[PDB]
């Protein structure tokens, strides 16, 4: 499977906001992208304005087909005007 | 949830004993921890040297009882003498609810 962690930074009273447009963007791509297998937002536990994306796909051209893809539009549309990113902290392969 | 992402670096010779290592510490984990739900080792895609461990646990008490347990003082036994690290690229909450 392949990994990919992605950090995005927003204006402290823009997190709930981003928050809701990550969890629009894993919905989307888990249900509609059988290619993409896993997929969660998570809040820093201290850091106010950072958010990770943890996602998991079958394979790279599964990522970059997600990358082509409707719902992925969509989030870039709800967080445009504010976020910062996304800034790939890395893409990886799971060790089995 | 509790996620937890931690980063190490090892000389290319050792990238097999890492991963072995590795392995150990997330089946060990997941096995024997309640409080640990997910672990996984990741290398990555270009970087020769470089591993992740993907952690997820119950809440921050979960993750402290594993950083107190026996499985991880082995892993540091298995990795001492070439790793660097670990470094904490992040610890934070899972946003729940989503499908």
């Amino acid at each position: 499977t392949y990994h990919v962690l992605v950090q995005f930074d927003v204006p402290s009273d823009k997190a709930e906001a981003f928050a809701a447009a990550g969890l629009f963007d894993a919905n989307g791509s888990l249900q509609n992208e059988p290619g993409t297998l896993r997929f969660e937002v998570i809040r820093d536990e201290n850091n106010r304005n950072r958010f990770y994306l943890d996602e998991v796909y079958e394979d790279e051209a599964a990522f970059l087909q997600h990358c082509r893809n409707e719902t992925i539009a969509r989030f870039y549309e709800l967080i445009d005007s504010y976020a910062f990113g996304p800034l790939f902290l890395f893409k990886g392969y799971r060790v089995e």
